[PDB]
């Protein structure tokens, strides 16, 4: 499953709605 996923220097993110 995948719907908003940032990524950053070194740390991403993941959320889901």
């Amino acid at each position: 499953k995948w719907c908003f996923r940032v990524c950053y220097r070194g740390i991403c993110y993941r959320r889901c709605r």
